[PDB]
Formats: C-alpha cells, sequence, structure tokens
RNA sequence: UCGGACU
C-alpha cells in the first residue's frame, strides 16, 4: 500500500529494498521472553536489525509450538555472533531465569543431511567433548530426517560463548567435509 | 580416521 507515483526519475533509481539472501539462524526463546524483547514500544527488536546488521523477522503464533518463539535472523556471522549473544544476555538482564537458572536458548544451524553424522563427531563424540568443556549442549535429528535439499538442522543448546565455539566448530567441520567431497574422491573408496 | 549418538 505505497501509491507513489514516482514521476521523479534520476539517473540512479535507489532501491530502498533490500533481499535478505544471508545466513539464517532460527533460536528460539520462551514466549514470556519474548515479550521483553518485542514489548519495549513493539521496535526494539526491529531495532535489533540495524544493530546486529540483520534482517530481524520475529515470529507470530503461527506454529504448534507457540510456547516459544522462533527469531529469524538473517545476516552474516557478525549478526550471529550479535544478535544471538545480544538476545541470550538479554534474557539474563530481564532477571527471568537468569540469576537463579542459566538461560538455555536452542540455535538451528543449517547442516547438509550428508554430514548430519559428522558434525555430531565420530559417534556423539562433538556432544562430550563441547558439552563438559565448553558447556554446549549440541544435538542432530534421529539419524538424519533430511529435507529434499538434503537440509537437516543441528541444536545448540548451551550458553553464549560456547553456543558461538560451539556452530564455528561445526560449520568448520561441516564446510571442510563438503570440501573434501568435492575435491577428492566424492565418496566412494575406488582407489 | 567419514557414521549416529545424546536427548
Amino acid at each position: 500500500g505505497a501509491m507513489g507515483p514516482s514521476s521523479v526519475s534520476g539517473a540512479a533509481p535507489f532501491s530502498s529494498f533490500m533481499p535478505p539472501e544471508q545466513e539464517t539462524v532460527h533460536v528460539f526463546i520462551p514466549a514470556q521472553a519474548v515479550g521483553a524483547i518485542i514489548g519495549d514500544d513493539g521496535q526494539h527488536i526491529k531495532q535489533l536489525s540495524r544493530f546486529a546488521s540483520a534482517s530481524i523477522k520475529i515470529a507470530p503464533p503461527e506454529t504448534p509450538d507457540s510456547k516459544v518463539r522462533m527469531v529469524v535472523i538473517t545476516g552474516p556471522p557478525e549478526a550471529q555472533f550479535k544478535a544471538q549473544g545480544r538476545i541470550y544476555g538479554k534474557l539474563k538482564e530481564e532477571n527471568f531465569f537468569g540469576p537463579k537458572e542459566e538461560v538455555k536458548l536452542e540455535t538451528h544451524i543449517r547442516v547438509p543431511a550428508s554430514a548430519a553424522g559428522r558434525v555430531i563427531g565420530k559417534g556423539g563424540k562433538t556432544v562430550n567433548e563441547l558439552q563438559n568443556l565448553t558447556a554446549a549442549e549440541v544435538v542432530v535429528p534421529r539419524d538424519q530426517t533430511p529435507d529434499e535439499n538434503e537440509q537437516v538442522i543441528v541444536k545448540i543448546i548451551g550458553h553464549f560463548y560456547a553456543s558461538q565455539m560451539a556452530q564455528r566448530k561445526i560449520r568448520d567441520i561441516l564446510a571442510q567435509v563438503k570440501q573434501q567431497h568435492q575435491k577428492g574422491q566424492s565418496g566412494q573408496l575406488q582407489a
């Protein structure tokens, strides 16, 4: 509903719209915590957009899991690190579940189905390593349960410092797997 | 040494 005639035609058609084809993570916070993030004039979450340099979209009560709300963080690692830690710490400052409890969010990151059992380490090894030492609990889907685009989602349950280290290591191994797949023997023992 | 677990 923007009926702008646009009669002005400059040699430089400055397009004010931006396509968020950036790295998109989905992390959810309890519905009570959503009130703290969104509640501030209903724009503080949208402030995160420019602040974290990302396209911030908030989930309405659409999905049956509406006991929580999934936030759509579309942006580079800049936004991933900034927004994720920002909201994570925000749950702490808001004295919801911070002084008497540790904030435990679930970050969904994009992993290829062909590497689902790879990011979990050599048989749930990354879970043991990251949970015990880093306090980052990493969980994968049962076997894979893949999307047609061979997409699976792996969850990070922990704390800001842990989650960042975990998601970095996961994508670290992950990326190098796909590279090894391409620049190698694909996935067969022929020679 | 690239498998599958832990919820």
